[PDB]
């Protein structure tokens, strides 16, 4: 699924994003936005040959199996695929466990590089929350 922008908010609030660990609903809307641009079937390979995947582009090298990714761990205890579902359920629980990890958001290269200190909340403006 290509999630709107306001659609998108909603369901991460409603999932209890907006906040979690510090982190406003803008900054996860903001890295959405640029690490999946809002769709749910989003995959990239990255260069260890480990797969990012989904609407956070979780990857499988600590957080999920592939099956194709050696030496990796599978944390979040799910299937690489459950992450490219239209119903973002798990790859919210499982942000929720990354940010958690100690980097907090910096673990999403995307957010640090084109969120992380920019007007984040411009991306949840307008929107019915
Ligand atoms: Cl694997
Ligand atoms: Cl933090
Ligand atoms: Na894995």
């Amino acid at each position: 699924k290509v999630f709107g922008r306001c659609e998108l908010a909603a369901a991460m609030k409603r999932h209890g994003l907006d906040n979690y660990r510090g982190y406003s609903l803008g900054n996860w809307v903001c890295a959405a936005k640029f690490e999946s641009n809002f769709n749910t079937q989003a995959t990239n390979r990255n260069t260890d040959g480990s797969t990012d995947y989904g609407i956070l582009q979780i990857n499988s090298r600590w957080w999920c199996n592939d099956g194709r990714t050696p030496g990796s761990r599978n944390l979040c205890n799910i299937p690489c695929s459950a992450l490219l579902s239209s119903d973002i359920t798990a790859s919210v629980n499982c942000a929720k466990k990354i940010v958690s990890d100690g980097n907090g958001m910096n673990a999403w290269v995307a957010w640090r590089n084109r969120c992380k200190g920019t007007d984040v909340q411009a991306w949840i403006r307008g929107c019915r929350l």
